[PDB]
């Protein structure tokens, strides 16, 4: 099958089995210099050249046995780079392993890369840089088969200025001063389990780290490791729980950064180090299900992987799943209900927001020509859910589908696969139940756009508070408002006031003097939760109130998770009062926003 989002020689061609990369970190010119030694063993007969994957990097040289060889950059094809052919010196026989050593530098503009000034960081006396490479951006990192069908160990030495620290996905193998540079010391890492190159991560900064567990520390500036040693506490409970339901965690360490706020997503499950945004700190640990997810990626995405990205769902789907069986052992399967329906809230939310055929609102996509960072979007995550939690109520409950889960992980970890290697498991596995999932509409589930053809069966035990409150918001008249006070909100957790704001959300606008009320006897504007701000600022702006939007240019810009991001700028746009100011806020923090968020808000705001 054909990875349409690589320009590199597929795994039917050659397959990358090792990178060393040694490679110096240049914040005056926001450079990676350095060398890939890409080990590839060939698994053709006779092969001659093969194709590598770069976006934005200047190669030196490449050199094979002791010297350099023949390579060629073609034309630039947009968001996919300029593939690199390399003249193999000798012809390889199937199974034969080489080591191709490239000379490359990153350029600025690299956009697997964000770096900050120290004004920017939290510390301001030091700059900080991040990678993210998920999906297609490890390219603009270094030359690789930019692939998810491929999968290598790895081994770097990162050389970085004394006074910053450099972490990778990676265990960690020493320092050592630069014998080079006294000035610079040098980082080792080791990845002894075979990753796909998306999960390759660096981040170079002030960074300190306190123990949270036996196999985890907390990584970030130090003005934010209190308070994240607190809100991520629960890690190490997560971690039992989710090897109890997947089998070994193989990866040794399971450390946690704190990204500066400008980190474009909740979390990137990069191996021995999961990132995740600072937003996560909400000072009461709930927002924990996504270090959950990103713990459940461990097994469901890093040991068993999408081998195109059509096939993301594979990951997400199985991960959401794993994720809220996490919060179920440790809440209650109410519990557990109760985020599955917000989950089938947030999927209508998106359909109804893409338009019910549009083409990724299919659970298999098809992103020939199209640059994955436009297409992604929650569909995947909760459209997959939906189908393995429709598919655990259809086959006998969750005890028995957590049995295939965990098969479906031993059967293909280490292994990248297909959505059709997915469901021939599936019916393998549950072979004795093949009439039942023969009535399965599969086409509709896989292929067909909008909502799922069946929706599942939720508990709506912890959701009725929620709703309830909501309606009456809704069906209440000028008249009425005058009977809301904060004790509506007594027996409330932060999920469910959360989940009135988001049944609240679905319904908006409200009357302007509604929204005012609501501020007024419950004081939303002072909860610094972000998810409940985040809906919150959205109903105030999509009510037209003018109040609300110093607050929502505040929370766009003072932050960069794109979830809240992009919303807020859209509502800001769509806002007649607003939306000049949305317009130009943009175009003065465009040039200090991570890459990848500054083109999808641009693209959204129409700017250009
Ligand atoms: C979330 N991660 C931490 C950052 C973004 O990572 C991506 C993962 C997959 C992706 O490609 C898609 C998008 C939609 C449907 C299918 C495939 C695009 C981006
Ligand atoms: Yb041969
Ligand atoms: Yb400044
Ligand atoms: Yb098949
Ligand atoms: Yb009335
Ligand atoms: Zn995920």
């Amino acid at each position: 099958i054909v990875d349409t989002c690589s320009l590199a020689s597929p795994a039917s061609v050659c397959r990358t089995k090792h990178l060393h990369l040694r490679c110096s970190v240049d914040f005056t010119r926001r450079t990676l210099t350095g060398t890939a030694a890409l080990t590839v063993q060939s698994q053709e007969d006779n092969l001659r050249s093969l194709v590598l994957d770069t976006k934005d990097l200047t190669i030196e040289k490449v050199v094979i046995n002791g010297q350099e060889v023949k390579y060629a950059l073609g034309e630039r094809q947009s968001y996919k780079g300029s593939p690199m052919e390399i003249s193999l010196p000798i012809a390889l026989s199937k199974n034969q392993e080489i080591v191709i050593e490239i000379s490359f530098e990153t350029s600025p503009k690299s956009s697997a890369l964000q770096w900050l000034t120290p004004e920017q960081t939290s510390g301001k006396e030091h700059p900080y840089l991040f990678s993210q490479c998920q999906a297609i951006h490890c390219r603009a990192i270094l030359p690789c088969q930019d692939t998810p069908s491929v999968k290598l160990t790895y081994t770097a030495e990162v050389s970085v200025p004394k006074e910053l620290v450099a972490l990778m996905s990676a265990i960690r193998d020493g320092e050592t001063p630069d014998p080079e540079d006294p000035s610079r010391k040098i980082y080792k890492f080791i990845q002894k389990v075979p990753i796909p190159c998306y999960l390759i991560a660096l981040v170079v900064g002030a960074l300190e780290s306190r123990q949270i567990g036996p196999r985890t520390l907390v990584w970030s500036e130090k003005e934010q490791v209190e308070k994240s040693a607190y809100e991520f506490s629960e890690t190490e409970s997560m971690l039992k729980i989710a090897e109890d339901l997947g089998g070994p965690y193989v990866w040794g360490q399971y450390d946690l950064l704190v990204l500066p706020p400008s980190f474009p997503y909740g979390g990137m499950e990069n191996p021995c180090l999961t990132f995740v945004t600072p937003t996560l700190l909400a000072g009461d640990k709930s927002l924990s299900n996504v270090i959950a997810h990103e713990i459940s990626h461990s097994w469901t995405g890093n040991l068993v992987t999408n081998k195109t990205w059509d096939h993301f769902w594979l990951n997400e789907g199985h991960t959401v799943y794993l994720e809220r069986h996490i919060c179920g052992r440790l809440f209650g399967e109410k519990f557990r209900h109760f985020n599955a329906l917000g989950g089938w809230g947030e999927l209508q939310n998106s359909v109804k927001t893409f338009g019910e055929t549009h083409p990724f609102t299919k659970l298999v996509v098809d992103l020939t020509d199209i640059d994955p960072d436009v297409a992604y979007s929650s569909v995947p995550y909760e459209k997959g859910f939906a189908l393995l939690f429709y598919l655990e109520q259809l086959l006998g409950g969750p005890e028995i589908f957590l049995g295939f889960l965990k098969a479906y992980v031993e059967k293909f970890s280490y292994k990248s696969i297909t959505t059709d290697d997915w469901k021939d498991f599936l019916y393998s596995y549950f072979k004795d139940k093949v009439d039942v999932l023969n009535q399965v509409d599969w086409n509709a589930w896989l292929y067909s756009p909008g909502l799922p053809p069946i929706k599942p069966n939720y508990d709506m035990t912890l959701t009725n508070a929620c709703i309830a409150l909501s309606q009456r918001w809704i069906t209440a008249k000028e008249d009425d408002l005058n009977s809301f006070n904060a004790t509506d909100l007594k027996d409330l957790s932060s999920h469910q006031l959360n989940e009135f704001l988001a049944q609240t959300l679905q319904r908006a606008p409200l009357p302007l003097g509604h929204i005012k009320r609501m501020q007024e006897v419950y004081n939303f504007n002072a909860i610094n939760n972000s998810e409940i701000r985040f809906r919150w600022l959205r109903l105030c702006i999509q009510s037209k109130w003018e109040d609300a939007i110093p607050l929502a240019l505040k929370m766009a810009t003072e932050q960069g998770r794109m979830k809240f991001t992009r919303p807020l700028f859209k509502d800001l746009a769509a806002f007649d009062k607003s939306h000049d100011q949305a317009v130009r806020t943009y175009q003065e923090h465009k040039a200090s926003m991570h890459p990848v968020t500054a083109m999808l808000v641009g693209k959204d705001l129409k700017v250009d």
